């Protein structure tokens, strides 16, 4: 049962040492009592024995066990933030002459890592429509090494048909590493590894931390891919600090109570918006009619609270300020996943610049909301005062 | 004056806000009061204005200003540890078809990053002897992009002639990026940027933190190289957590009192060892006769406390255990830079495996010591009981 | 304001958050004055949220304090290193040689032991009352009574006071008494103590406000009448909490609503199952009809937390107690409560009798206290059922 | 053992460090018992370094405690949220209605205010003595004296007690008194209080032990005679410090030697320059010949820290005070001390007279207190010289 799992994940006695939570073990240097102990630790340095702080301390091991239990993985590799998890996960499997195939709705810095960093290293990238399903075979090349998914999509929220994509890819390039950015689902609302994906990546910064303070990336790997991701990321010096690891473990405890509120509130806002005279479209995976809703309903076991909607109007600069500057409860900021509700605008032309080898199909201003833990009726009231400012 | 600089570096009122130390600002999301504020922050997102936690908060900005003041740089890029600083600094400047030229005494994982990661990306690496000076021109290729220095060298402690190397490299491949791992000198005992080096990298984990807890890498850049390092590392998601940034700033405060004790103690141990019947050689940059001592004396303004010595004996496994297992005051561990004295052994054949395109010239067991803050006469007593165990 | 929106926003003024969502963490003893004039200004405002000296607080403390005054409707919020320090020092701040303290006999045992072991040797006497005494409290008032100390629900046995009756009765006789409550079970928020004419609402913020069993902190939210005295006398005893703890307590507030609702829903479901169970004598849950003071809870509170107790039909012997407690898979044995993890503790009737001064107990089986956490309620009920099979 | 080696290793047993160099940080209220038997064992040892409940401490606290007993030669180390809480609560733990407390009139002002404002209303009287009274202390002892409270060097004015004389005199008359000292200036280590027959050595660990002006914490290291009473009575008041603060205090110990030596060397160099300066009346530095109790410092201490004061030839008026203090570049205005940053504070003779009960002051110019930090001593002297040019 997810709730019981969340409360206990990673809390082995060897990590908590008489406490409820794991200990916080801050270290670089880790001490070997003897030559024989150093040899034991060296052989087990990637197997949960204390060796050197760059490999982890007890605090890290505890979070790694929790993430493996929650996402059904063989191992969990840690990073200083989600963008570092994305970039280094992809790097760990590529070589000069490879091709990367990425959804055109991937998080922008994931796109930019490929276009700006991988391109100089003899790796080419191309893109696909998130709703392509089994027709992704037209984009597969004999040198396709990575197939990178993000479901729902960044900003626009399109849900992939992961089963269809996975079957297609294994049929043509079975050696491909299939990755997903599974941040929206907090890794627990969509069990990526059970669907044939090799690596489930999170900006743990978001719903796993849950409070908008700490930054951390995770990559949960199947047994086929764990060693290579782990050792190559180690060679790039990737790790997260012990205290952040502790705080992430601690976020897990309330994840189920938080995600149920996020689902209930954001769906009710989405439903209210969908019926509002000033709204063109609502992009929420849980809302019937949204792009790939059917796949959300079949493949996920809940929703989080991030979604977007498109205004009937393309707001001009003065309207955009009147709208966004006068919110009482929604704050303007990047990221999401916390207790506080947030708001961000993107003009159609902003989104057009980040959908390579696609076409946008809306013309009004796109508003993305993260629905936090405030009373939902207060949030709806704030949104409705917003609409009066731009009617 | 270094001491006064250390106490005040980065402590602008905008960062301390009424306290002695900088504030600890934990954040991912950073809030914009208005559209106009978001536009201001966006334009200044790499210029010390609050934008998004991946770019930093006030705590990071404070440490970045301190590191720029201390090392004379245009900018300071932050990483989750030294190995991540090395790997990502080199990555930020390379492209398929480049050559990297690295001292054969570089830190092993720096070697391994090149041999195991860069090699798959169409980048070749070769090596040089640390004492090559101006004859490094024989190793320069028309596609040499990076010249990577580490002075003193890892484990064996050889000091380069940086002036001679730098002049040679600028004369042949002026477009090269010259980097140094300046960890031993804590960035302050050798002012790398004043000698023509482009980027001074530290495992800030070591002497800057000073207490063996926290892990962090720094790269202080000149104005020529700052933008590219900063933006490419950003694309790999490199950052450090706020609290670690705070603790690093805090280590700086005692760095001068610590480094003076480390120098005085370790030189006196080195002198005592050099005269000991059971010692073949002592490798300490401050000790006359050590490899590149003359360059240490001309180019550095002090010593830290890490050095090595070679035993007359190649200890067998039983002797190695009798030696290392029965120390009272020295602990066995990786890393160094803290208050606690540490000891590590390397057999000649271990070092031979990590000196590409060189030759070792010793035959006894090499012992590396980090000399901490304990009474030096107690440490010497512990070393002498050690010698009695293996006579 | 609606609780959940209030919780999210409490304390988060721009002067404390400085561009972030959460307050800054400002760690300091020394706080720097730019000038003689600035120092004079800070000195005047040293108890009024200007930076002065770390013992008085930093911006991190100020934020928590603001949050706590907002949520509990107070003029001020005094901070302490734990619950027990808040209790002991809030009582100390208002007494003097010759005073009498009247305390509920269901008070947390350390609160009792402070009165009987510390206050006694300072010329302050204490006596105790039954938690259901209500209006009849007048019977225990003395000419020198200074403090009337309430705890509702009761420690372990969970009895709810008729607060309206008690407060009216006290004010009718000793209007100038200081009325305090230990309002930890309600998290200060499910029972608005200061709206009921209580002077000081004290919590072990250790519990529900922190919510994760990993920081310790006490709070005392005061009305305007009593704030100064509590604050300044507490300061002379050196009482403060660390900035990092204050930041984590503020943080815990943000999930307090979603957590309390799950604790209510799950704990009531367990309590309802236990009441029907053949091996259970009685269930002590404020929200469960038939428990002591339930109708006062229904009337006076806006919700329940997850802590309650039940009485077994058996008085367990030592071997049965071990076989019961040692073999749980989901409940852990520990003190405290208020966190995400379910906890269990046992007391024998004779242990409880010993901490019920000037009153008698009302049960004879072993008493089991549960903290119902965030685990799936059916897994928890399954673990409790395996427990019962072990002592049939 | 030699101090620097001791400092590095103090508290770092394998049971606390668990493979790291520093102790673990174990954050907890609830501490889990695996069984009834384990709980019974923890309960017996709850004041003896077995995990029991976070109010009693975690492994992090145990480590600090061990370190502090080792460095100060004590049987036990009681922890508090700050210096002022250690003073107030250590005095409280040993008094009862009818007792008398004898305190040096150079005691930290809050220590004085605790006695005169809190203790007075609890039936405890206080009187004061001159710090140089030595053997003549017998003159101020009373049949009901319970505590003799020492502070050496003195707060602000820096007078050093003849501790050997005072202690012998007290023991000759009231052998069962509790003798306490506020040993913060010495960092517990430059004056081994418990070796001189003092019962309790108290510090504001806030200062030199933490060493960076960013955590607050008090300690009281006790002999075997007084440990239990201090510990248990302090516990009934809820006194504890947070685990993270305990970890940072242990951490500060590791650099205490290298820091104190620089504070000694730099502060003595400044003091020697000031004594020769035409605008200075007198220098109050324990290490500087001619200061009050210097010869007791030379005899009894093993070093100096960096805090001292000096008296200007001028009694500065308000405009000269601002022009002096407002325009420093390296010294900052703030309370506290013990950190890496140099600090400056001013007091007028009439402010000091007001906190010197039952004694008189010995100066008439403005009194300037300096904390000499880790900055280059010649830059510091240059900043002080520019200061003098501003009030010529
Ligand atoms: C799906 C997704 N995957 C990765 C990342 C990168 O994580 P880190 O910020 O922790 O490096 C993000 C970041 N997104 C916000 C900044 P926003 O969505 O506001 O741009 C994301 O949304
Ligand atoms: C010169 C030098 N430069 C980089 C690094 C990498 O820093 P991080 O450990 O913080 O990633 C090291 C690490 N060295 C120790 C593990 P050791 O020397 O014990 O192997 C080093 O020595
Ligand atoms: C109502 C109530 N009021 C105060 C305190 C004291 O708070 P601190 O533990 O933060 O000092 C407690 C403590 N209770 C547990 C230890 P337990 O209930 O397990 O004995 C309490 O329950
Ligand atoms: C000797 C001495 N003993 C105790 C304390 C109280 O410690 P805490 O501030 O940690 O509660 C002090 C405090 N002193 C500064 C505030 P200042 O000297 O600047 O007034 C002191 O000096
Ligand atoms: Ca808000
Ligand atoms: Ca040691
Ligand atoms: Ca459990
Ligand atoms: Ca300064």
């Amino acid at each position: 049962k997810l709730d019981t799992q969340l409360v206990n994940a990673g809390r082995s006695k060897k990590y908590t040492l008489g406490a409820v939570n794991s200990v916080i073990q801050r270290a670089s240097s880790l001490v070997f009592d003897s030559v024989e102990a150093k040899k034991h630790a060296t052989r087990n340095r990637a197997n949960g024995e204390l060796f050197y702080g760059r490999r982890g301390t007890l605090t890290h091991f505890s979070l790694q066990q929790a993430m493996c239990e929650l996402e059904g993985g063989a191992g969990c590799v840690l990073f200083p933030c989600g963008a570092a998890a994305v970039a280094n996960s992809i790097l760990a499997f590529i070589e000069q002459g490879d091709h990367v195939l990425m959804t055109n709705t991937a998080y922008e810095s994931s796109q930019d890592f490929c276009s700006k960093i991988l391109s100089k290293l003899g790796v080419t990238t191309s893109w696909f429509d998130p709703l392509i399903g089994a027709d992704i075979v037209k984009h597969l090349q004999p040198n396709t090494k990575i197939v990178f998914l993000e479901s729902p999509g960044s900003i626009t929220m399109e849900v992939h048909d992961v089963p269809a994509i996975v079957a297609a890819v294994r049929s043509v390039v079975p050696d491909a590493i299939i990755m997903i950015d599974n941040t929206w689902a907090a890794g627990v609302l969509f069990k990526a590894l059970d669907f044939g994906i090799d690596v489930s990546i999170q900006a743990a910064t978001k719903y796993l931390v849950g409070h908008s303070d700490a930054m951390i990336g995770t990559a949960v790997c199947n047994a086929r891919c764990w060693e290579q991701l782990r050792e190559n990321a180690y060679l790039m010096g990737q790790m997260v600090d012990a205290d952040t690891a502790y705080i992430t473990s601690r976020g897990l405890r309330t994840l189920g109570v938080r995600l149920r509120q996020h689902h209930e509130s954001s769906l009710k806002v989405a439903e209210w918006l969908a019926e509002h005279p000033q709204v063109a479209r609502v992009n929420h995976p849980a809302l019937p009619g949204s792009k790939g809703h059917e796949f959300w309903k079949r493949d996920f076991t809940g929703s989080s609270g991030l979604f977007s909607f498109v205004l009937k109007k393309k707001l001009n600069n003065e309207e955009l300020a009147n709208y966004l500057d006068n919110f009482s409860l929604f704050s303007m900021a990047y990221s999401w996943g916390g207790y506080e509700s947030l708001i961000l605008a993107n003009q159609p032309e902003h989104i057009a610049a980040i959908r390579p080898q696609g076409e946008i199909d809306f013309s009004g201003t796109l508003i993305r909301l993260h629905i936090g833990l405030e009373d939902v009726d207060d949030l709806i009231a704030d949104l409705d005062a917003g609409f009066a400012r731009i009617v």
